[PDB]
């Protein structure tokens, strides 16, 4: 992997263990959360190279994402490419854009607007990115490239990258995940 950054956005919440040099990490919310947590591991600068991951991810009870997230620095962007996930799907709600297909499945892709939302430069405005997988799975590669190259047609920066990992989110409910980047 070349794993050299740690995710930890309100770890705390929650019982976090990792370690860089293998690549894993574990993330428990047994008791639920009431508060946002993203936590992973990755890279400090973000790029299109495939992410091959394996993970037993539990959440079904749980408003959370088992995703690759990371951001662009100008546009100023927060993406996912959401793998599976629980109780709450971010394109149901948000602005369609259509949809890729990837890695053996198709993705519904959608864009949202934050304003005055915590982000890397500390509060402010910024556009998200989602790729949803149809057929949701917990481990198998994610061509990057093929996402990151239908969200440019969209306004997605696609270059000036800042950091991107492998990382589990959730906001309410709770579950179990343990995930390795190969």
């Amino acid at each position: 992997a070349g794993i050299n950054y740690v995710q930890n956005y309100n770890g705390n919440l929650g019982d976090f263990t990792y370690d860089e040099s293998a690549g894993t990490f574990s993330m428990y919310w047994e008791d639920g959360v009431s508060s946002n947590f993203v936590v992973g591991l990755g890279w400090t600068t973000g790029s299109s190279n495939a992410i091959t991951y394996s993970a037993e991810y539990s959440a079904s009870g749980s408003s959370s994402y088992l995703a690759v997230y990371g951001w662009v620095n100008y546009p100023q962007a927060e993406y996912y490419i959401v793998e599976d996930y629980g109780d709450y799907n971010p394109c149901s709600s948000a602005t369609s854009l259509g949809t890729v297909y990837s890695d053996g499945s198709t993705y519904q892709v959608c864009t949202d607007t934050r304003t005055n939302e915590p982000s890397i430069t500390g509060t402010s405005t910024f556009t998200q990115y989602f790729s949803v997988r149809e057929s949701t799975r917990t481990s198998g590669t994610v061509t990057v490239a093929n996402h990151f190259n239908f969200w440019a047609q969209h306004g997605f920066g696609n270059s000036d990258f800042n950091y991107q990992v492998m990382a589990v989110e959730a906001w309410s409910g709770a579950g179990s995940a343990s995930v390795t980047i190969s």
